[PDB]
């Protein structure tokens, strides 16, 4: 009865950032993963340097594979507010961030490779 559940795997768009591979998790504080018309969820960003955050359900799609990446970039930059984001949301990733994104997908598909119960166990991170 919810578009996503605990260990589901999702692309997450944050303004300034490229749509990003994430797994949903429980907030290590509130001990929930979701919470008036639009829903949020708790998701941790894949990277060699992971982080977490509450994203809206609206900036959230389920993750089939690395295939969806270019088309999702098209959709967001289809029209983004500034037109220097669009420029940069459409040339392939640059800089410090790039190496981490590559690390992102590797984990992502390695993680689709496994059932929730172990994918959670191996991929929810502690701080």
């Amino acid at each position: 009865l919810l578009k996503y559940n605990v260990g589901d795997l999702v692309w997450s768009k944050v303004s300034g950032y490229p749509w990003w591979p994430c797994m949903v998790s429980a907030d290590p504080l509130l001990h929930s993963y979701t919470k008036k018309s639009a829903r949020q969820y708790h998701v941790q960003f894949f990277g060699d340097a992971p982080e977490r955050a509450w994203i809206f359900e609206k900036s959230l799609v389920a993750f089939e594979g690395e295939g969806q990446f270019e088309k999702l970039c098209q959709e967001s930059a289809k029209q983004a507010p500034t037109k220097a984001e669009k420029i940069k949301l459409l040339k392939p990733i640059s800089g410090k961030l790039r190496a981490q994104w590559e690390m992102g997908i590797v984990q992502a598909e390695e993680a689709a490779s496994m059932s929730v119960e172990e994918r959670k166990a191996k991929f929810t991170f502690l701080y």
